[PDB]
């Protein structure tokens, strides 16, 4: 039997440095986790012990910290080249800076193949990008070869900025003929590596004949066999076994997000490329694994430009930005309005004739707003100022919620009003009126929402059965601040851009801001 | 006696081409007026007949048409140099593109002295601008000399973009020592040429000892002795005689605006520089005066880049811009919101610790909105599209109105609601609620306004005795669409930027717009 060791990452999201246990800023270094210097140590150790190793990334290196803001993907090519990745699939966030922001910094600089079989280009872009990403690559491993076939979320146009000159095809439709072609080329060991989420990964494993292993991402899925080593709760066993339509057992793997774990799957193959066995588990990259000193020293050199950038003027405010708890946990605050307006601006995507924009609505818990910004420093706003407002290292995510769920969220917002608690909601594209004289659970007396399926945006009453797209913090999508109804009732969730980055981009674009308190939230 | 002919313009405001009788676009060429080619003809004729002639401009050549938008003052230097102006005073609109937009195109290119005695600079700007404008110039005229002393509105920081490195001094305080110094230099014939408005011009004539003549501007004042030749109604005789504190008769002149008239004042002086007599009248530049063919051919050559610019993309909309009368004469319309938001953005000026911005409020009659803009031309917006929305060649002006006046304006807005009439108001920084079941004059049931004297902008009830700054069309400041209360009751009026230009600048800055209907105007 021929044994392959698959090492894999996904949704690293700009965690070049070690992090806290929750993937935010490292404060207590003796208990920090992840980062590329520690990954380097572990990969190097495994490559010293195992003959046949592939190191794969399932996409979404782009977006997540000030690293991406400043280096715009150059850090991804540099550090992925230093760890000698064997292949990467394109994720949705690889399109955040458009096609141009993918071609240059990443496709032209990577020393490893970058894969997606379900993205096509037309017009002059097709010539410009031809061969810079591939449907698949056949890689030599010891005396054998392994085919790696890529895929990227069909939903990327709604979740990033790929532009109007790329088409994202159905993953299974695109994959099958490529896997069929590899079999004609005498390649009998096939890995599907891609970025569509665990549910699609299971469909690919079931339906794409000839796929031996699926290595996925996007959904930040944690799989584990046994007692988990940290706080993440497994969604299933590692690997997750799918019974294929042709009667084979096909392992499906993912490795959470943020570089906290290295996925590790051992596969035994027979002479004909059938999987005989698969076993493994993600490895927690905790402080017991030393950071490689060389990579750490390069990280520290690259940090200098981040420190410099952190104190530069992004733009100006002519108004006090009221992020005080005394305001934002009690009533509409202009900091809340600013952040929600930034959130909606970040989620402007290509719009057909059926909507002005696919999403119009935002909620933001007041507990997530942690500082004001004074306008009397010549109006300057810096990244450091925004990091005091938004200190948790979160994202502003896209969800789909029934109107009944959103009404329950607004009732929760004021259920125990008057105690300075974090659940009070700041809003965009929503007008709410509360009557605090009513019983908890029955305090929302008006709730109007901005249309999407309209040429002129205007407000209509919320409909209990309609499904709304809403931008909100990952903290709320995960049921933080008692929003268990959002976690339990949402119909779709996709992780978005870094919180600070969303607001910094908006401020830079606007140049001078003056957010008002304008009646989005009233009391009767 | 030594006789001087003073020819003078003021507030030409980018009317390089001949205009209609109302100073808008020329449609019926056989009845058009003004423009620099016709001015050239008349000036040349007078200089052939009169030995001692000065041609003076009292400021505000900048701002008013697409000429200024595209050529940014290069057209002003070029055509003022071609007509051989003898001197110009700085107007408020000469600062619309900042100090940098005055130094280059105008101060470095003019072949005539540019004057203001009451503007000082500090820091590095003082070195950069030293001598590029002067307090005064002594000009030879025949065998004599004439001193010309300039001044510029002390209110310029509120009415343009001069920046924080210029100080505008009290005009009379600054002028007196300069006029005193000219007398020590044996200059006994002194013209005060400046840009503060007719009321200040009369104060200068009264109080600045040694001023023989005041040639003013800013207030677009029309003076005439006799039956007027066109539609403008005189504010007084030409010249307007002020009795000075030292007992002299001091003539004060102005010549309306828009290049429609050439001011013409004949002064007789004695040997000691005392005015013996003054008489004259502005000359209507109507179609009986031919356009100079050479200047007209140069105007037509410069027009090519304007035509090209007119069809260029300024920015994008992802929403239908509803400028239909069926919307904007009946309810809040998103075109109205866009234009008022552009108006407030245009009037962001330097703000001390006492206000976030000096003005927060906007009204716009629906009758002034003359077209929608469709978003389905790939979202493109062009100048030509904006000219269909705003076709009248107006300005967005700054006024001061008591709250009682503004309440009367909102009652007028709906006094005869339901007939598709032009007075229905679109708004910014104002939230109004109407009850149409009430008697005309008593339909406004809520009227809240955005604060200025606040660090966080928020809405408060309108106060009847408080004076508000409001941005509104010149058409309304002049009592158009039945707003006689605005004309009759306003406390201050200053003309603003060209309507199209205000909206085009905002669209270019924003890049992608998506104005909503959001509840600024409600019905109960
Ligand atoms: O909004 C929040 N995000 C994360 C934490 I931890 C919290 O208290 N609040
Ligand atoms: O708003 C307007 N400006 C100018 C005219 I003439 C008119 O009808 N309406
Ligand atoms: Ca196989
Ligand atoms: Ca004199
Ligand atoms: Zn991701
Ligand atoms: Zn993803
Ligand atoms: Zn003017
Ligand atoms: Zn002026």
């Amino acid at each position: 039997p021929w044994e392959l060791t698959i090492l894999h990452t996904n949704d690293v999201h700009s965690r070049l440095e070690q992090t806290s246990e929750d993937s935010s800023k490292c404060v207590d270094a003796s208990r920090c986790m992840g980062g590329v210097a520690r990954l380097f140590t572990k990969v190097q150790q495994i490559r010293r012990a195992e003959p046949n190793v592939l190191l794969l990334d399932a996409g979404d290196q782009y977006q997540g910290t000030i690293w991406f803001t400043v280096y715009k993907g150059a850090e991804v090519a540099h550090f992925m080249n230093a760890l000698r990745y064997d292949a990467m699939a394109l994720g949705n966030h690889e399109f955040d800076n458009g096609v141009e922001g993918l071609i240059e910094p990443l496709l032209k600089e990577a020393k490893f193949p970058i894969l997606s079989a379900n993205i096509s280009a037309s017009g002059p872009l097709a010539s410009q990008i031809s061969g810079l990403y591939l449907p698949y690559k056949v890689l030599p491993v010891g005396d054998e070869v392994v085919g790696i076939v890529g895929y990227t979320s069909k939903e990327t146009p709604f979740l990033s900025n790929p532009g109007t000159n790329l088409v994202f095809e159905d993953e299974i439709t695109a994959l099958q003929p490529e896997v069929d072609k590899l079999k004609t080329l005498n390649v009998n060991k096939i890995i599907a590596l891609g970025h569509s989420g665990f549910e699609m990964d299971k469909l690919i494993a079931q339906k794409v004949r000839g796929v031996d292993v699926v290595v996925g991402g996007h959904s930040n899925t944690f799989l584990y066999t046994g007692n988990p080593p940290s706080k993440e709760v497994p969604a299933g066993k590692y690997p997750f076994i799918v019974t294929s339509d042709d009667g084979r057992k096909v392992p499906v793997v993912q490795a959470y997000a943020f570089g906290k774990y290295l996925g590790y799957l051992k596969i035994e193959f027979d002479e004909r490329g059938n999987v005989i066995s698969s076993h493994g588990n993600p490895i927690l990259l905790d402080s017991s694994i030393p950071e490689d000193p060389s990579i750490k020293a390069d990280i520290n050199k690259w940090r200098i430009k981040l420190d410099d950038y952190s104190t530069q003027e992004l733009g100006k405010t002519i108004v006090y930005l009221d992020g005080s708890s005394q305001s934002c946990r009690f009533r509409e605050c202009n900091m809340g309005n600013l952040i929600c307006d930034a959130m909606i601006n970040n989620n402007l995507r290509h719009a057909d004739e059926m909507f002005w924009n696919h999403v119009s609505m935002c909620i933001l818990n007041g507990g997530g707003i942690r500082s004001p910004i004074d306008e009397r420093n010549d109006g300057t706003i810096t990244w450091e100022n925004l990091a005091a407002v938004l200190p948790f290292g979160g994202t502003f995510d896209l969800v789909q919620l029934k109107g009944s769920t959103l009404k329950k969220a607004f009732e929760h917002s004021v259920h125990r009003y008057g105690q300075s608690t974090g659940e009070f909601l700041q809003v965009g594209g929503i007008h709410v009126v509360y009557d605090l004289s009513r019983k908890p659970g029955d305090r929302v007396v008006k709730l109007d929402v901005l249309c999407t399926s309209c040429r002129v945006p205007s407000y209509d009453p919320l409909k209990m059965d309609e499904v709304y797209k809403v931008i909100l913090p990952n903290f709320l999508a995960n049921g933080g601040d008692g929003f268990q109804m959002i976690k339990d009732e949402l119909l779709r969730h996709d992780s978005g851009d870094q919180d600070i980055n969303v607001v910094s981009t908006y401020i830079s674009k606007m140049k001078v801001i003056y957010p008002a308190v304008e009646g989005r939230i009233k009391f009767s």
